[PDB]
């Protein structure tokens, strides 16, 4: 594996970890693991990125590149859940 790979757990709107530092200007992967009972949707407004993860399932999201900066994200299917963030640096 020559690509950095991170992991986020989604569980009924709670995202862990809620803060993820990632490299900027770099292609990388995030394993999105939904351990809850409802489908989840990774969504970031700024990045225009949305990815569904069915309950009790996993999918691996590819981020092609991020300019340095901070990118809030959340489970769009569970409003009021964790406001998480990617910190690209
Ligand atoms: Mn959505
Ligand atoms: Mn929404």
């Amino acid at each position: 594996a020559e690509e950095p790979t991170f992991r986020l757990e989604f569980k009924d709107g709670v995202i862990t970890p809620d803060r993820l530092e990632v490299p900027a200007n770099t292609r990388f992967r995030i394993e999105l693991v939904n351990t809850g009972s409802m489908p989840a949707e990774f969504e970031s407004l700024e990045l225009r990125k949305e990815k569904v993860i069915a309950a009790q399932s996993e999918t691996v999201m590819v981020i092609r590149t991020l300019d340095p900066g901070e990118y809030p994200f959340f489970d769009d299917f569970h409003p009021g859940g964790t406001p998480a963030i990617l910190i690209a640096k």
